[PDB]
């Protein structure tokens, strides 16, 4: 049984981690199912719905990756192009020796998790990339990195002659049928925007930063985010967007049991909880690891679990889907609670959905 299942997993988790609100959406047998808990705003008491806007943090990277793939499919660049081919200001830099695909998959050579301290203007960002010295040879190490995929999204949008935000809001989101998903939440929708809650229980929301839109800037609810997942299960429409989504299901290297694609990370299905936790642990996400290189990028197919974790100061999100079994789960919360718990919860739920 569906509702009691989700409730049984989710609600104890909300109490244990003091999660004020969570929106959950699952895909099964071709239908969306919504389960909503608690409040978007603990002081007003406004209840969470599938239309409540959450910061989804790095789940945004899957949309950025899709935009990037779309630009590639439309001929703005080839994934194997050197980065400086698409960044005149980077010619002569280390990015002469880095591909767009490496940049998208955090394997450029040791770009850090966050921009350094005062790399926080466009002009200082440009100087930063220009003067960057690789820690590792290109394509040998995976180090999860906002600068890395941030630059990828930025240059990809530029290859079509548009700012990232414009290409996302005027082309990609509308073509995916996502009309309630935002990089900047309009006044008209501000009523739906949840508050995040810090470790100290203060209401907070993410602020704009250098390449923040690209790396972790999407606000959306569970309904829209599930629609994006549905497009990843079977999109039939514009051939280009279909081809783009297909590119995000391509694997470029692996780290242990996890295969890195564009935005999505995936596992061989069926996958155990232990393997899913490991692939999403600090061991993989907060340090550089040598990769298992692929002879050529590989279409990963349907017998996979695809996922992405996402966090901001006040928000915690998780998404996972399994195309061959037609199941997916979206979990959006307004507290940045341990990824470990997100993963157990989702695994327990998906396990039941499969059955
Ligand atoms: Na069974
Ligand atoms: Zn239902
Ligand atoms: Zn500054
Ligand atoms: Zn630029
Ligand atoms: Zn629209
Ligand atoms: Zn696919």
């Amino acid at each position: 049984p569906l509702t009691a299942t989700v409730d049984g997993i989710i609600q104890p988790m909300l109490k244990a981690y003091r999660i004020p609100g969570m929106a959950v959406a699952v895909l099964k047998d071709g239908k969306a199912h919504y389960f909503n808990y608690g409040v978007a705003n603990r002081e007003s008491g406004q209840r969470v719905s599938e239309q409540t806007l959450f910061e989804i943090g790095s789940v945004s990277k899957t949309l950025t990756a899709t935009l990037g793939a779309y630009a590639a499919v439309k001929g703005g660049f080839e994934l194997d192009d050197k980065v400086s081919q698409h960044a005149p200001w980077l010619k002569g830099s280390a990015f002469d020796g880095v591909t767009m695909a490496e940049l998208a998959t955090y394997s450029a050579g040791g770009l850090p998790l966050q921009f350094p301290d005062e790399v926080d203007s466009n002009d200082k960002m440009q100087t930063y990339y220009r003067s960057w010295s690789p820690v590792y040879p290109a394509g040998t190490h995976r180090q999860y990195s906002n600068p890395s995929i941030g630059l990828f999204g930025h240059l990809a949008a530029n290859s079509l002659g548009q700012p990232f935000e414009q290409l996302m809001s005027q082309t990609l989101l509308p073509k995916l049928g996502l009309h309630h998903t935002y990089i900047q939440v309009p006044e008209s929708a501000m009523a739906n925007y949840a508050y995040g809650y810090s470790k100290e229980d203060k209401p907070i929301r993410a602020t704009p930063g250098v390449l923040a839109a690209e790396a972790y800037g999407i606000k959306t609810g569970s309904a829209d985010l599930l629609k994006f997942v549905e497009a990843n299960m079977g999109y039939q429409g514009d051939a280009a967007l279909k081809s783009a989504i297909a590119l995000t299901h391509t694997g470029f290297h692996s780290v242990g049991e996890m295969t890195q694609g564009l935005g999505w990370e995936s596992y061989d299905y069926p996958v155990t909880e232990q393997v899913l936790l490991a692939g999403n642990s600090p061991a993989v996400s907060f340090q550089a690891n040598p990769v298992t290189r692929f002879a050529v990028p590989k279409a990963m197919g349907e017998q996979r679990l695809y996922n992405k974790t996402g966090s901001t100061g006040g928000f915690g999100a998780y998404v996972a889907f399994v195309p061959a079994r037609g199941i997916a789960i979206v979990m959006l919360a307004n507290r940045n609670y341990p990824i470990e718990a997100r993963v157990k919860a989702a695994h327990a739920i998906l396990s039941q959905l499969a059955e």
